[PDB]
This record gives C-alpha cells, sequence and structure tokens, in this order.
C-alpha cells in the first residue's frame, strides 16, 4: 500500500465515522449548561433498579446499532467472512461505544449527557453497580484529557474494532492485513497533524477489557435478581452480546445482511 492510498483510507474511515457518529459533537457541546437539577437527580435515584437497568440497556443497544453501521461502512470489514464480522463486533462494539462516550462527557463538572441533560455519577445510583459506573466515568475522564478530534476518534475506534487478536477469528491473516493498514492510517494522520504524543497516553487494551468484563458480571447479578425483566424487556441485540445463554438471537446476522 502506497502513501496516497493510506491518505485515502484516512478519509474513508473519517467519512464512515461521520456518517455513523450517532450524536453531533456540536449538539453535545451546546447542551453542557443543561444539567439535571437536584430534584431531577433525586427522581432518577428513586426509580427502581429494574427500570434504570431497562433504560440504560435501551440507550446501550441504540449506541451499538450505530457502531454496527460504522463497521458495515468501514473499509475492508464487509470483505471478511460473516463469522469474523460477528466475532469482531461481539468483542468490539461495546469498546467502541465506551470510547465514543467521551464525546458526551464534560470533564469540568464530571457529568455525562443522558436523556437530554448532563448528570453526574450519582444519577445512576439506582443501578446498584457503583463500581462499574465510576470506572466508566474514570475511563471517559481519561479520554477527555486527550482532547480527541473527531478524525482521531474515527481512526482509533476503527482500530478498536479491527483487532486481529480476538479469539475465534477464522481468517486471522486477513484481519491482520486490515489492522496493519488501519494502524498506518492512524499513525500517518497523527504524524501529519503533530499529534503523535497521544500514543503513549492512549489507555491500555486491558482497561477496555476490564470494563466489558465488569459489564458481564454486573448483568449476571441483575439477571439473577430480575430474570423476567431481562427476558421480557431487554432488547434482543443487547442479550445476544452480554447475557447468556442469550447468544441464540440472530440480530447481528440480520443487521449485517440488510442495507
Ligand atoms: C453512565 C451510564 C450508565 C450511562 C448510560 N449509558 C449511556 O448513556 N450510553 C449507552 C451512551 C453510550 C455513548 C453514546 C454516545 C455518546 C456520544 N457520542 C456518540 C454516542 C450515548 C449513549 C451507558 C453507557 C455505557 C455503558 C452503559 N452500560 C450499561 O447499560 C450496562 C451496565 C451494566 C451491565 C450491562 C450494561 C450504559
Ligand atoms: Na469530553
Amino acid at each position: 500500500a502506497s502513501l496516497t492510498e493510506i491518505e485515502h483510507l484516512v478519509q474513508s474511515v473519517c467519512k464512515s465515522y461521520r456518517e455513523t457518529c450517532q450524536l453531533r459533537l456540536e449538539d453535545l457541546l451546546r447542551q453542557r449548561s443543561n444539567i439535571f437539577s437536584r430534584e431531577e437527580v433525586t427522581g432518577y435515584q428513586r426509580k427502581s433498579m429494574w427500570e434504570m437497568w431497562e433504560r440504560c440497556a435501551h440507550h446501550l443497544t441504540e449506541a451499538i446499532q450505530y457502531v454496527v453501521e460504522f463497521a458495515k461502512r468501514l473499509s475492508g470489514f464487509m470483505e471478511l467472512c460473516q463469522n469474523d464480522q460477528i466475532v469482531l463486533l461481539k468483542a468490539g462494539a461495546m469498546e467502541v461505544v465506551l470510547v465514543r462516550m467521551c464525546r458526551a462527557y464534560n470533564a469540568d463538572n464530571r457529568t455525562v449527557f443522558f436523556e437530554g441533560k448532563y448528570g453526574g455519577m450519582e444519577l445512576f445510583r439506582a443501578l446498584g453497580c457503583s463500581e462499574l459506573i465510576s470506572s466508566i466515568f474514570d475511563f471517559s475522564h481519561s479520554l477527555s484529557a486527550l482532547h480527541f478530534s473527531e478524525d482521531e476518534i474515527a481512526l482509533y475506534t476503527a482500530l478498536v474494532l479491527i483487532n486481529a487478536h480476538r479469539p475465534g477469528l477464522q481468517e486471522k491473516r486477513k484481519v491482520e492485513q486490515l489492522q496493519y493498514n488501519l494502524e498506518l492510517a492512524f499513525h500517518h494522520h497523527l504524524c501529519k497533524t503533530h499529534r503523535q504524543s497521544i500514543l503513549a497516553k492512549l489507555p491500555p487494551k486491558g482497561k477496555l477489557r476490564s470494563l466489558c468484563s465488569q459489564h458481564v458480571e454486573r448483568l449476571q447479578i441483575f439477571q439473577h435478581l430480575h430474570p423476567i425483566v431481562v427476558q421480557a424487556a431487554f432488547p434482543p441485540l443487547y442479550k445476544e452480546l452480554f447475557s447468556g445463554g442469550g447468544e441464540k438471537h440472530k440480530i447481528l446476522h440480520r443487521l449485517l445482511q440488510d442495507s
């Protein structure tokens, strides 16, 4: 691959991200003064654990749906076999969501945009997973200190997804080739924009892995307490990704075959 091709991959990735970023950055920035009042915070804290879990699962499912479309438009992704497309999304869709989330996080007051306004960690106290919430806020706080541009988020989240080390890949060498090209595009862009200083400050892969593992652990705790809530009121795509034995849902298969 030559230089003009690396730059074409840079613009192709940024275009696929812009078309699938879910929320406009300007919309998120303009709403920073719109913060939940103490009464609205109390209202969220008074909601039942199962209602807050349901609402968060819905917002999570919607964010994952945009990540799936990002993948479908990502150069090289649809060339991979369907098994590998599903392996990469099952392991990586949530990690992409957690990175994208830093756009909706305000490090000045430690709040995140949620259901129309900004609120702190205390907004989510009814979930009963305070340790995971604090880890998510800490992760978004760490990414916010980097002051990512939109192009940087695009190239970085493409690499989060195209990981040739995910277990279960059948065409590992093909994913390796795509990952190498996307790394070149990412690094070429950082070199051109004099932003290579962020490479040492990107979080280690173990941080994203720990966040996703905590998600599975806290979901199993909740599913034990409210199994009918999960079965009847959680979205099917959410259950295919995090719950078990819920992998029986074909949702990802159908989202990839549409368009
Ligand atoms: C703090 C909190 C809970 C926030 C609620 N929530 C949420 O706001 N999401 C999905 C945002 C994800 C980012 C998305 C975005 C932002 C900016 N630009 C583009 C896209 C907006 C929606 C969220 C976010 C990350 C993870 C979770 N986790 C769960 O629901 C869960 C917890 C335990 C077990 C299983 C699942 C929930
Ligand atoms: Na931010």
